[PDB]
C-alpha cells in the first residue's frame, strides 16, 4: 500500500428502527497512521441520535504499526480484508457492524453494514448528549487463524460524565495464515475526531491517529514485551 | 387477525464474513400459538454453520396469549410491528436481528436483516455439532412506551453439553402506545423445533410452539400473578 | 431429608462498601416447596440499600421435583452441597455469593457469604425504590460434573419500571457425582416473597415457592421432554 | 505518603469452592510507580487453580501520576481508601474483591476479601496452564463523586492464546469530597508480572509498574489531552 | 460601597417539584464590574437538573457604570435593594426569582427564592445537555419610578444549538425617590461563566463581569446617546 | 377520598416584594365539585394588592368529573399530587406557584408557595380595583406522563372592562403512571367566588364549583369526544 | 341575515416563505351555529405544511348565540365587519390574519390575507403529522367599543400528543358601536372538523358547529352570569 | 454585492384594518453598515398611526460584519434571500411581516409584506405619541440549517416612557446549505432614526447603522466568543 491514500467510504444502517446511509471520502498516510474523512448522512439525516456511535465505523489499514510487529493488514494487501464487530454500551445498547475493505489502486474502499437496537430514548445517545469520543487502547491478539480486538470506549457528556462501551472485534484477512506472519499480543492507540459539523449536522469532517505498539511505561522484569 | 393465516418470510444475513438468503412458506393458528415454515436457504447454502442460530430469528404474533394478558402483537394490527435483538451467546458470538412483520389479508410476511460476528471457528455452532433448542422461557415487560424481552436459551450439543445464549429483544408496535392497552409483567414459553432437513441442508421444515402466561406453579402469599 | 425441616441462616457480606450480617430463623416442607424464613438485619442495619437484593440469596432444597426428575440437592444429603452464584444488574452492578448448606438433624443450616459492587447511587437498589421479585423461570442444566443454573430476575420498581438482572449460578454436591443420579436439562420456578418489614426495616417476613419441571404448556412434535 | 514504603498485606477467599488466605510483605516508591511483594499462601496452598487469578488483586496507591494528573489515592491519606472489583472472564467465570487500604506509619496494609465463582475445571485457571499477565491499560474516570476504573486484560496460555477478561472497579476515598481534587479522564498502564514462585508453589514473588497518564502516542487536533 | 466586597449567598427553590438550597461565598470589585462566587448545592444536590437556570440568579451592584449614567444600585446603599424576576424558556419553562440584596460592611448579602415550572423532561435543561449562557445584553429603562430590565439569553447545548429565554426584571431600591439619580434608557452586558464543578456537581465556581453602557458601535445621527 | 371532605392551607409568598402568609379552613364535596374555604391573610395583611390574584392557589381534587371520564386527581390518593403553574397577566405581570396536596382521613391538606412579580403599580390588581374572576374553561391533556392544563381568565373592573391571564399548569401525581388511567383531552369549568369579605379585608369567604367535561354543545360529525 | 346562506371566501398567504391561494364554496345556518365549506387550495399546493393551520381562519356570523346573548356579528349587517388575530403556537410559530366579512344577497363573502412564520421544519405542521383540532371554547369580552376574543387550541397528533396555540382577535363592526347592543363577557364553543380530502390534498370538506353562551355548569352563588 | 448599493422598497400592509403602501428610494455602504432610505406612504397617508412601527421593517444586507463572524446575508448574493418576523408588543399588539430580499446590480430591492393586529386605539402607537426607537442589540444563531434572530426593541414614550417590544425573526438564505458558511452565535446592534418628516407626515428620511460582533466589553474567562 501507498504512503499516501485516498479513501471512499458507503455505510447502510438501521439503529432502533431508524434506516440510514453514509457516503464519505477521505484521505490518510498508512504508514504514519492519520487519516481523515467528510462523512456526509446521505439518507435518514438529520439523524435521531448522536453520529458518535457511527465514527469507529468509518480505517485500520491506517495505523503506525512499530516495534517490529507484523501489521495483519498492511500485509493483507492485494487481496484485502474484512471486519465484524459487536459494541456492547454499558446502558444496554449493542451495535453490530459487518465491514468489507478493498485496495484499488491507492484508493481505500470501504463497505460497511450496521445493525443497532435497544438504545434507551432518554439516554445520551438517542438525546444527543455525547459530546465525542476519549482515545483508546485496543488489545490485539491472534486466536484460531484470525486477528482479534477488543477495546473499551468512553463517550462523553455534556454534564462531564462517560457512557462506556465494549468493542469486541474479529479482523480477517483474505490471505491464507500461511501466507502471513503473524503478530503477538499488542496495543493500538486511537484517538478519533470530530473538527467540524456543517450542512444542519449532515455533514462531518473526522481526524483520526492510530499507533500499534506494545507496553512502553512499564520496563518487564522479565525480558517481555 | 384470522384463526388461520398463511407465513411469508424473506431474510439476508451475514454470520462471521459469510453472506446468505433465506426465504419460508408457512402457515400457523395465531391464538393457538402453533406454526410451521419450510425455511429454503435461497443464497450461501448449505450453510457453512448450524442452522439452529438462525431458527430463533423466523413469529411473535402466532402466540396463545392466556389468563386475560394483554397481546401486545395482535392488537398491532393492521399496522403491524418490528423488532430489533441481539443475542449474546456464552462463547464471545453476538448475532443481531432486525425484522418488519406486516398482515396482508390473512398472510403474515416477515422481513429480516441479521448481522452475526464472532463465531468461534471450532466452537458447536460452526462446526455443526449443535442439535437443536430446548424450550425456552421469555420475561415479557413494558419499558418507555415500548414491549421489552429478555430470554436465556440453551442449544444441544452433541457431547452432551448444552451452549446458552441470553436474548434482548425490543418490539415496537406500528400503532401509538395509547391506541393498546399494554401487558403487566410475563412469560412466553416457545419450543422451535426442526423436524426435517432435506434438498442437500438447505430446506428446513420448523415447527413452535408458543404460550404467554403467567407463574402457574408457584402460589402468592400475597395474592400477586 | 423430613418432609418439614426448620432453618438456620448466618449471613456476612459487604455492599458498596457497607459491611452487614444477618441471621434467619425459618421452616419449610422439601418436596411442597414452600418455606418462611425471618431475617434479622444484625449488624449494619438498616442496610443503606434495598433488602431485595439479598431476598435471592437466603434454599434450594426446598423445592417441588416433579415428573420423575433427579433432584441434585435432596440426594446430596446428609452430605449436603455447596453453590456459587454471581448477580449481574442491568445497571453496572455485580454481586457475588458463596454459600454451603448443611443438615444438622432436622435443621438447615446456610452459611452466606456475599460481595457486592458497583450499584449506582442513584440506582432504585441504592436509594431503596425497589418493591420485591417478579417469579422467575431458573435453567438448569449439567456440566462437567456438576449442576448449573442461569435465570433472569426483574426487580419491580416504584415508578413502575422493572430493574432486571442476570444470575449464573453452580451447585456443587458435597457427595462425589458417582453417588448422584445427574438430571436432564430442565427448569425451576421461584416466587420469593416479602410479606412484612418490620423494626424500622432490618427484620423481613420472607416467603419462597419453589417447583422443579419440564416445558409444560408447549407439546413437543419430536418426543422430547 | 513517603517515596519509600513498605507493604503488608492479608488475603481471604473462596473461589470454585476452595478457600485459601495468603499474606505478603512488600516495599514500593510511591510516587516512581514500582513495587515488589512476597505473596505466601498462608492456608489452602498449593492452590488448586492459578495464582494468576489472584494476582491482580494484591496496590494503587502506588503509580507513577504524570502531568500533573491529579492522584486521587496519594490525596486520600492519612484516611486511605477502599475499592471493589468485579473480573469477568470470557469463559464464564466471576472473581470480585472487596479491599481495604490503610498506612500505617510507613507500611501500606491491604486487607483483602475475594469470591470467585463459576471458573470451568477443564479451564486454563484451573488447570494451571496460564502464564502470567499481559500489561493492560486501565481507563479511569469519575462517577458520583469518586472514581471509576475498566480493564481489559489477557492471560497468556501454553497455546499461545490468551484469555480475557473485564475488570470493572470503583474506588472509594475515606478522605472529605472537600478535601479531594478530582481527576479528568486518563489511563493507567499497569505490568504486573510474577519474577520467581518458591515454596513448592504457595510463595510468588510478584513485581509491578504503574504508570497514570493521559494519551501521548496519538496527538490532539483539538487541543485536548 | 468598598473598591472590593465579600459576598454571602442564601437560596432555596423548587424547580419541577425538586427543592434544592445553595449557599455561596464570593468576591468582587463593585466598580470594575468583576466578580467570583463558590456555589454550593447544601440541600437537594446533585441537581436532577443543569445548574445552569440558576446561574443569572446568583449581583447587579457589581457592574462597571461607564458613560456617566447613574448607577441605581450603588446609589441604593447603605439601605440596598431587591429585585424581582421571571424568565420565559422558549420551550415552555418559566423560572421567578424574588432577591433581597443587603451590605453588611464589606459583605454584599443576598437571599433568594426561586419557583420553576414546566420544564420539559426531554428538554436540554432537564436533560443536562447545557454548557453556560452566552453573553448577554440587557435593556434598562425606568418605569414608574423604579428601575426594570429586559433581557434575552441563550443557553449552548451539546448538538450546538441554543435554547433561548426571555427575563423581566424590575428592581427596587430601598432607598427614597427623592434621594436618587434616575438613569436614562441604557443596556448592561453580562458575562456569567461557571469555570469550575466539583463535589459531584454540587460545588460551582462562578465568575461574572458586567458593563453598563450606551450603544457605542452605531452612532446617533440626532446626537442622542 | 369521602364524599364530604375538610380542607386545610397553608400559604406563603412575595409578590412584588410584599411577603405574606395565608391559612384557611374549608369543606367540599369531592364528587359534586363544590367547596368552600374561609381563608385569612395571617402575615403581610391587609394586602397592597387584591385578593382576586390568589384565589385561584387555594384545589383540584374537588371536581365532578363527568361522561367517565378518568380523574388524575382523585386517582392519585393516598400518595397524593403537587401542581405547579405560572400566570402570566397581560399587563406584564407573572405570578408562580408550586402546590402540595395531601390526604389526611378525609382533610385535604394545601401547601402552598406563591413568588409573583412586575405587577404595574397603577394596574387594577395593585389598585384593588378587581371585581372577581368571571368564571372559565381549563384544557386538560397528557404530556410526558403527567397532565397539563391551560386556561385563559379575566378579572372584573367597575367600568365593565377586563384584565386577561393565561395560566400554564403541571399537575403531577404521586402515583406511578402504570397505576394510573390516563384521561383523555377534555375541559373543566370553574367558577370562584369571594362571597364574604371581613376583619378589615384579611378573611375572606371564598366558594368554588368544578366541574369536568367533553365539548357538549357542538356534535362531532366524526363521532368523536 | 337569512336562516340559510351560501359562504365564499377568498384566500391569500405566505407561510414560511410558501406562497398560497384558497377559494372555498360553502353553506350555513347562520341561527343554527352550524356550515360546512369545500376549501380548495387554487395555488401553491398541495402545501407544505398541514392545512390544519389554516381550518380556524375560513366564519363567526355562523353561531347560535342563545341565552339572550347580543350578537355583535349579526347586529353588524348590512354594513358587515373584519377581524384580525394572531396564532402563538407553543413551538414558537405565528400566524397573523386580516380578514373581511361582507354580506351580498344571502351571501357571505370572506375576503383573507395570512402571514405565518417561524413554524419549525421538523415539527408536527411543517411535517404534517397533525390531525385535526379538538373543539376549543373561546372568551369574548368587549374593549374600547370593539370586541376582543382570546382562545387556547389544541392540534392532535398520532402519539396522542397535543401542539397548544393561543388565539388573540379583535372583531370590528363596520356599525358605528353606537348603534350596537354591545354583550357581556361569554364564550363560544367552537368545533372544527374536516370530513373529507380529495383532488391530491388539495381539496377540504370542513364542517364546524358554534355555540356561544355563558358557563352553564357552575351556578353561581353571587348571582351572577 | 458592492461597496456602494442604491436601494428600492415597496411596501404594503394592513394595520388594525387601515391599509396602507409606502415605496422608498435609498443607498447605503454595506461593508461599513450605515444606509439612508426616503419612505413615502403611497397610499393610506398620512397614516393613522406612528410610522415607527413600520421603521424596522425598511435591511440587514447591510451590516458591518466584524470580528470574521460569517455574513449569512452578503454570502446569500448572488441568490438572495428572504426573512419573515413577528414582532410583540408589550401591551397586546402583534405585527407580522415577509420580506424579499433581491440583489439587481448594485440595487437591494425589498418587497415587504405587513399584517398588524390588536394596537389599542389609545396605547402610543394609534395616538401617535412616540418619538423613536431606542438602539438594539439582537442576538443571531443558527437553527435546522437557517439563521435567527431575536432582539428586544424599546419605543420612546410621551411621559418619559418606553414602550417594549420582541422581534422574532428567521432569515432564510436562497443559496443550497452546500454553498453556504454557517455562523456561530453572535449579535448585531442596530440604530434606525428618523431624521425628517415630510410632505403632511408621508415622507420619512431614515437612516440606520448596523454592527455584528461579539461581546466585547466583558473578557471571558474559559476562551470563549
Amino acid at each position: 500500500i501507498s504512503d499516501n491514500v485516498r479513501i471512499k467510504l458507503y455505510m447502510e444502517g438501521t439503529v432502533n428502527n431508524h434506516h440510514f446511509m453514509c457516503e464519505a471520502e477521505g484521505e490518510g498516510k498508512p504508514y504514519e497512521g492519520t487519516q481523515m474523512e467528510n462523512i456526509k448522512v446521505t439518507k435518514g439525516g438529520p439523524l435521531p441520535f448522536s453520529f458518535d456511535i457511527l465514527t469507529p465505523n468509518c480505517s485500520v489499514a491506517i495505523t503506525k504499526y512499530t516495534s517490529g510487529i507484523p501489521d495483519y493488514f498492511k500485509q493483507s494487501f492485494p487481496e484485502g480484508f474484512t471486519w465484524e464487530r459487536t459494541t456492547i454500551y454499558e446502558d444496554g445498547a449493542y451495535l453490530t457492524t459487518q465491514q468489507e475493505t478493498k485496495l484499488d489502486g491507492n484508493c481505500l474502499v470501504y463497505n460497511i453494514k450496521i445493525l443497532g437496537c435497544n438504545f434507551p430514548p432518554n439516554g445520551p445517545v438517542m438525546q444527543k448528549k455525547t459530546q465525542g469520543w476519549e482515545p483508546c487502547c485496543e488489545m490485539r491478539y491472534t486466536r484460531d487463524g484470525v486477528l482479534c480486538g477488543q477495546t473499551l470506549m468512553a463517550l462523553k457528556c455534556a454534564d462531564g460524565n462517560h457512557l462506556t462501551c465494549h468493542l469486541r472485534t474479529t479482523y480477517r484477512s483474505k490471505k491464507a495464515a500461511k501466507a502471513l506472519q503473524m503478530p503477538p499480543f499488542h496495543f493500538s492507540d486511537h484517538r478519533p475526531e470530530i473538527v467540524k459539523v456543517s450542512e444542519n449536522g449532515t455533514l462531518f469532517e473526522q481526524h483520526e491517529s492510530s499507533v500499534a505498539r506494545y507496553c512502553q511505561t512499564c520496563p518487564s522484569k522479565l525480558g517481555h514485551n
